[PDB]
């Protein structure tokens, strides 16, 4: 029961529970990515740190959604967390491509829930996503795109390596 | 006259004036609640403080709306402030039930004005309410619901009292 | 591949991966317990905090095991995380009984892996568990047993309540 | 003579003296590695520092074992220290491969002495090795494996170099 629920549709409540699952699955995927890069035969500790930090950010996003579900009077429901899609993640370029696909999927789930909230005339839900999630995703996807371009630059060629070093070491 | 008004409907202007009245009436109701709990034959000073703080928060909400009305070029109009609905407020449980009814009514008035602003394509009004009022109301109603559950727990039974004390004194 | 693996059996490697699953499932169970107690119709915020802290401790235990798996040259493998066994957790007493069952199961899994490590003459694994997990579990189970006794004391009777308050408020 | 010896086998005493020899031989090997990298025709001062630090760590391990031998009432006996196996150590990759072989040999000698101590029911010896040597060796061998992977990455190819620089300079 709840004595607080007001203007909070059953459709939003259930979509919030699905989005918590998506963010906890993404956290799990980033935990697997992180520990893969800590393998002695892979040994890229900054790439491990990058993904382990993202694991923490996705768990915190799930926790914020769960706090909001209770603030609105909905009821958290948990489902199983699917294991990540790979057991080994390839090169840094493979891993960063998998990470941008994952973030694009989270961003589309946020936009779909925003559209539901707008259809349901739920401005608290719409502002919650705008304030705490939509720009976080735009900023992260921009960073990951910049990283993809620099990984390819570096692995690709002499001119690319040189251009990267000039930026990093002179400018 | 105004030389600043732009995209601000007469419908929103008048609804903002009505909402100022509602928030100043709510402030008045909480002033009455506060002083009732300060009576020597009632004597629950933390309950008096809880409501007197809410009186101040509702007056500040009215003042923010009035500042916004002038920022947009509308004209504040004041109406009489109806006296509160009761002269004596019963138990803490009665008073907290009356407070959650009052907040639900303020929250629905905010949602109604947001819907008007959206219909009028007034995004400054819609963001103003989202930023300064809708989450304040969700947070307060969640707190008041938590309080209702704990008041009933405590007044209700042995097991309830014990469970409350374990949470408060051990955890 | 690994060029570091030494004295680390495939049996231990696989049992470490199963134990990571058990600790991440326990973290998930405590996340569900935590948010249940944050419901407005339950509203025991110290009980929510108690379980949310335990969610964090169990995730950190899984992360320590995963770091160890890579330190030894084994390979992390993740499986799906089963959803928790309940969607609603009852009273504080129900929840604390479920938590002690969960910890007893983690403790027996630690003792089983210690016995495997001893059988495999793997003293690094055995000391790792002794140093970082076995006394943490004994201490937590002792605390949870103390809590069960005090919850029952408090919910049970006049004499019990009084005895608890004397300890908390005079001594 | 000793008036303190208790539960300390002649087999452990003699194996501790052999292990002191092994650790002082390893210190000697790392002193030779260090000064080879300080040659003007080799000139890799960070590699010289890496090995000179390991020379100091292995001498300190021998000193800890000798303190323990006297704490237990055994008698230190020293043997000649064989010169290191090479006079010149090749590339950084050659040297790091020689260092991981050396550490694996020290780790197996520790595991063999732990097994002797366990067979002799000498828990003080077994805990001494667990506490002060077995995890130090696991951690060092993990670091050396990470280093081998990064040396090969860097010397091997364009893509490898680029991937290393992205990790070091962007992440």
């Amino acid at each position: 029961s709840s004595q607080i629920r007001q203007n909070y549709s059953t459709e939003v409540e259930a979509a919030v529970n699905r989005l918590v699952n998506l963010y906890l699955r993404a956290s799990y995927t980033y935990l697997s990515l992180g520990f893969y890069f800590d393998r002695d035969d892979v040994a890229l500790e900054g790439v491990c740190h990058f993904f382990r930090e993202l694991a923490e950010e996705k768990r915190e996003g799930a926790e914020r959604l769960l706090k909001m579900q209770n603030q609105r009077g909905g009821r958290a429901l948990f489902q199983d967390l699917q294991k990540p899609s790979q057991d080994e993640w390839g090169t840094t370029l493979d891993a960063m491509k998998a990470a941008i696909v994952l973030e694009k999927s989270l961003n589309q789930a946020l936009l779909d829930l925003h559209a539901l909230g707008s259809a349901q005339a739920d401005p608290h839900l719409c502002d919650f996503l705008e304030s705490h999630f939509l720009d976080e995703e735009v900023k992260l996807i921009k960073k990951m795109g910049d990283h993809l371009t620099n990984i390819q630059r570096l692995v690709g060629s002499q001119a690319g390596l040189g251009e990267y070093l000039f930026e990093h070491c002179t400018l």
